């Protein structure tokens, strides 16, 4: 019923108005769930508008996160980002070093390799056993980071558990279906800041991006980006097509987890973040905050009722949620 936010080579990324899940008349809502559902199976991708979360809050959080960026290096190396099984903290990917134990045949591509220009810090549920995040020391102006990123980590999980139950609707399965594979919020909020970067940089160092492409893990994930623009989402004929920014959205992408889950009737669609479509000189900051949703990390993991008609059609055997995450968040190393 809105304008797509994306129409481009294939691509189609519905813009949906998720007030009307959460306060049309049934026939509306489930409308809104469907219109929901078939992004999810077609683009794997989705803008929402009208979110419960507040804009001036959203842009609270953005200032809050930009204040935590500007912190010196060594202060955010502090509340570094240790194993993949905490999965917190900070991080900023380094250059991979020569070494004598190097394979010869790598070393051109070592000396080559150009790392995305990012920094991140990665933001867990409080209270998980054996996994407190590292928060930096609240002074200056850090007053209140904490208060404000669980706040909203808390208000991002409150969405997570709605557009679940959108996709529960719009499958036409019992609506709360989804709320025991994710009340207990495993979910992990990333924020990032792409410092401002000449565009000489992307020539000089070819292949250079701002974030590699990939598709990401969990059930969901929650993009709120900036103005700057950079996001792009590989199309069904293989071309990486603008995600342009449109004010007040939210950017939910289903993750290869949720594909996994739905027996691939849900896409989980390749993107990455490559220079703003504009040309200019010096490319200014970019901040997105990027809100991984998954499934208890506890939780087993196959088919969705009404996602295959003959058990033949089951592609995969099920998993836990939890081991299935550290796979992949430690492969890389
Ligand atoms: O910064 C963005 O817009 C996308 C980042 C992303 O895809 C990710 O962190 O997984
Ligand atoms: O926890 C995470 N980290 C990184 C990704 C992909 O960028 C993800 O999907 N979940
Ligand atoms: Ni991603």
């Amino acid at each position: 019923m809105e304008k797509a936010a994306v129409n481009e080579d294939g691509l189609v990324i519905p813009l949906i108005d998720f007030s009307k899940f959460l306060e049309g008349d049934e026939t509306l809502k489930l409308e809104t769930a469907k219109a929901i559902l078939h992004g999810f199976q077609t683009a794997g991708f989705i803008y929402l508008k009208n979110i419960p979360i507040q804009p001036d809050f959203r842009e609270h959080v953005f200032n809050t996160s930009a204040k935590f960026f500007k912190l010196p290096k060594e202060k955010k190396l502090e509340v570094g980002w240790t194993t993949p099984e905490a999965n917190r903290g900070y991080s900023a990917p380094g250059r991979e070093k020569v070494t004598q134990l190097t394979d010869p045949a790598e070393i051109e591509k070592i000396r080559s390799a150009a790392p995305d220009i990012k920094e991140s810090y990665e933001i867990g549920r409080e209270d998980e056993p054996g996994h407190p995040n590292p928060w930096p020391a609240e002074q200056d102006d850090l007053v209140g980071f904490k208060s404000t990123m669980n706040n909203f980590f808390d208000q991002c999980k409150a969405l997570h558990i709605e557009v679940m139950r959108a996709i529960a609707v719009g499958m036409g399965i019992d609506a709360n279906y989804f709320d025991s594979f994710v009340d207990v919020g495993d979910n992990i909020l990333r924020l990032l800041h792409y410092p401002a970067v000449k565009s000489e940089v992307f020539k000089i160092n070819p292949g250079q991006v701002r974030a590699g492409e990939h598709t990401d893990y969990g059930s969901i994930t929650l993009l709120f980006q900036d103005s700057r623009g950079g996001l792009q989402v590989k199309s069904p004929n293989g071309q990486f097509i603008d995600a342009t920014p449109i004010e007040n959205t939210v950017v939910v992408n289903a993750g290869d987890l949720l594909a996994r889950w739905s027996n691939d009737t849900i896409k989980s669609t390749v993107h990455r973040v490559v220079e703003p479509p504009k040309q200019e000189d010096v490319h200014p900051p970019r901040y997105s905050i990027a809100y991984f949703c998954n499934p208890n990390h506890k939780s087993y993991i196959e088919a969705i009722p009404g996602t295959y008609a003959a058990e033949s059609e089951r592609k995969y055997e099920g998993i836990n949620s939890g081991k299935y995450l550290v796979q992949r968040l430690a492969a890389t190393y």
